[PDB]
């Protein structure tokens, strides 16, 4: 049983969540966990999504070396300096993304327009050694994710890609996973190093406040292209640079899966990445034809997994049916199915959603499309409650003055801002003070900073001034204490 | 164009094959290469294929980190040391296999015999950093595999499980690469530290002469249960060790295919395996309804598609079709299909088999169940042709001065054996030496070890002595050069 309280001790609510329904398990090296079968499934469901999707696009996976050299690197990170007890001539790194690792083969690969568009994948794990905090799932040394290259003849079909991408992190997260995301271009000083545009998903935790990046899709230009002398060729022969995109998405969606549909029972997961949709529970009196009961219950999964519904029986007759409720719940199984002498009677089943707790009572016959029906129900309803609290989560302002209070109510703050970078930077130092002095009144930063630059902007007013500066804003932008 | 003679330079050719096929490129650190989509999409086939085989068996997939502490090691390893400049208090590993990490796990999950078997396996790619003379995909010092590891309430239902692995490990090589391999155990001296009982899957090159493991699956017994105290209760409440195994296999798998099919023009691949298992290619005469050539290479393609074949048409103008009949050679797609105006105006296509140059005219109504059945010809065609190699390469001998003849005509020998550890190494120094020798006279090393004891033994008479030590033999066993 989960037993804090989501909206009270958050932080051990969720420690529990993830533990309790075995999903994670802890190491000996801090910022490293280990996922277990019950978030590896999910994992690999939202892998072979995207996987099939980038597929379509013409990507390729491919796998390249988790050792960079320190001078491709240099042109947080984990260095590799021993063999043994031998030393190396020059220390190698472990990656902590891979342009460096990759795009000197691109400038091999790549000579004519014709080689062009290039576009690779490959799903790994990366190292970023930071010594912040760590987040189960949110934030680790270690993280497995995929990260996507791609290069083109104009800056124009690079964009384009850019924002292909970033789509089927939206798809990623919203289709899949149940969880709002909001698309955005990241500020100047948040932009991908090197790169000359970067695009975001952002989510948001309105338990602690917190806005966390998604997933990102960097238009990269010319810049990586100048750096590893990547050049094509037109038909007449003149040589140009390549356009660049990098794009990443890791497990920690999986995280911001959890903490946006779980409640006070556990986990919720949703339909569509839930490795076991239906949970059959049979009732096991001990004064029953038990026999038929299982019989019945194998007919109904079958029935079931005719239309691909991903079913579970759990027949263990040392359990009883209640622990058994409880069990499943802590897992976030979307769907409970019970069957018990008396519904053998009437031919029907009993059927317990996760998200609501409501019960059915539904034919054998009406037992498939009833329940894809409601799987479909439930995943709706779970991505509208979390959309509406995004909503609720999100105050729009106009002065400075206004901060404080917005994020004292732990919300994101939606502001016209006039993008100066030096203004991002005194925002955050501020506000990082500002909190710690209402925390000392009070017995992870407080800093806000720029989440995103939304692609869905309010109208801006003719006057209209920079919430910090008071020169001209130029758009609005999301801001919150953040991952 | 490969230029090198497979029988002539078999090192250049292995190289030519596949750098000109784009399956690998190098890399500025020694023993690490690139593995591009060419190579790749065959690893993403028999991964496929391998982990529905144990997902069948009740094994789940996972992910444990990829650093292990030097205690938790130690209870050719790449050793971390420093983050950024920052030294680590206690240098950690990067995983060259991950018993050590996911047992005492392991024995964290197991308290009951309820909760056995346990099965787990992760996809990843681990590190073994020595300075022998690195091969592609044959041995590098990052390499990707798969490692499962499982645990039993008895050695019994342990070892079935060996070799229920080991047996998916000979379809992996034979049903889905076409590569003959003797299943075996491997002496006591090659056994894996720490284990029991060490089976192996062994294949072998005939152009060098060299055995090497194929795959390996490990009976740990309760070894590493009493070194992480992995223990469980029976029903009445006594704590006994648990049985386990580990079992891994490799993107070696991929190098041994390509070293076992190809031939002069380059790769060959198993239809199995071929992510273009054929290759349409339009002719384009200038003077020609160009489009009408196009549009039926395309219903083709739709149609083979319909039956799982996969396809891709080259319908490039700027090369011609002999330019492109060795273009898809050298990559080694099992079949070319040929459609021009004469073809189009008889209802044909002509189609033409990688391996041996063979052409055949086949109706369109034919097509699809025609190429079926010719691509499973050719997959057993490769394999039956390679098992008559390995036949013919293994040399049946008594004594030990029957070795070096047939070392020198690059073969394996089956010799009755004694089974004593200490023979094995000085056969293996002895070897080595006689080989320098004759590398003199001649103007990797040459050490003939143990490959494996094979499961399929042939009769031992009576009174049959070792060939190395005269004392009674035990069994036959294969010898070789080995990788
Ligand atoms: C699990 C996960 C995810 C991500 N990040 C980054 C942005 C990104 C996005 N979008 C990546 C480009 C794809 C993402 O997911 C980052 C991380 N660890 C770290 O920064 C290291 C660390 C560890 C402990 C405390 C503080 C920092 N850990
Ligand atoms: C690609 C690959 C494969 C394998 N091995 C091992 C046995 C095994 C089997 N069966 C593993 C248990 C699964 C296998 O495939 C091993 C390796 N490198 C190494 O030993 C490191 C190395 C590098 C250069 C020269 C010499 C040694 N490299």
């Amino acid at each position: 049983m989960v037993t804090a309280k989501k909206d009270e001790n958050f932080s051990e609510w969720y420690t529990q969540a993830i533990v309790r329904s075995e999903m994670i398990e802890y190491y000996d090296i801090s910022g490293c966990y280990i996922m277990r079968p019950w978030a590896f499934h999910i994992w690999e469901k939202v892998q072979r999504f995207f996987d099939d999707e980038i597929k379509k696009m013409g990507v390729e996976n491919s796998y390249f070396p988790m050792f960079v050299s320190r001078h491709k690197l240099e042109k947080e990170v984990a260095w590799v300096t021993h063999y043994g007890d031998s030393p190396l001539p020059e220390k190698i790194a472990i990656r902590p993304t891979s342009e460096t690792i990759m795009y000197p083969a691109y400038a091999k690969w790549i000579r004519s327009h014709r080689d062009l568009p290039l576009k690779l994948n490959q799903w790994c794990s990366v190292v970023r050694w930071e010594f912040k905090q760590p987040t189960p799932f949110l934030r680790t040394r270690e993280f497995l994710w995929q990260e996507g290259h791609t290069a083109h003849a104009t800056e124009e079909e690079a964009w384009e890609l850019v924002l292909d991408i970033l789509e089927l992190y939206r798809r990623w997260y919203e289709e899949c996973l149940a969880v709002p995301v909001i698309k955005g271009e990241k500020s100047e000083g948040e932009k991908f190093a090197g790169g000359k545009k970067t695009t975001t998903v952002e989510a948001f935790i309105p338990e602690n406040g917190r806005g966390i990046q998604a997933a990102t899709s960097h238009l990269l230009g010319t810049n990586f292209a100048k750096m590893f002398e990547i050049e094509f060729e037109d038909e007449e022969g003149h040589k140009r640079l390549v356009h660049q995109t990098s794009w990443g998405c890791t497990t920690r969606s999986l995280g911001v899966m959890i903490m946006t549909h779980g409640d006070d029972k556990g986990l919720v997961i949703p339909p569509r990445v839930a490795s076991v949709q239906v949970v059959i529970i049979p009732i096991l009196f001990k004064d029953e034809n038990t026999g038929e009961i299982l019989g019945k219950c194998r007919e109904l999964k079958t029935m079931l997994e005719k239309a691909d519904i991903r079913v579970r029986i759990d027949d263990r007759s040392n359990y009883t049916p209640g622990w058994k409720y409880n069990h499943w719940e802590v897992k976030g199984v979307p769907l409970r199915l019970e069957l018990g002498p008396k519904d053998l009677a009437k031919g029907t089943a009993r059927v317990v959603r996760r998200d609501t707790g409501e019960a059915y009572q539904i034919s054998w016959a009406d037992l498939a499309p009833k329940l894809l029906e409601l799987m479909e129900g439930i995943q709706r309803s779970l991505f509208e409650k979390a959309k509406a609290r995004l909503h609720e989560g999100i105050e729009k302002i106009s002065t400075f003055d206004e901060v404080m209070p917005a994020l004292n109510r732990k919300h994101l703050v939606l502001a016209p801002w006039c993008e100066d970078p030096e203004s991002e930077e005194q925002i955050k130092k501020e506000t990082q003070k500002l909190s710690e002095i209402q925390a000392i009144e009070a017995g992870m930063t407080g800093a806000m900073k720029t989440l995103c630059i939304p692609f869905d902007q309010p109208p801006m007013p003719e006057g209209t001034k920079c919430f910090y500066t008071g020169k001209p804003a130029k758009r609005w932008t999301l801001w919150g204490r953040s991952y």
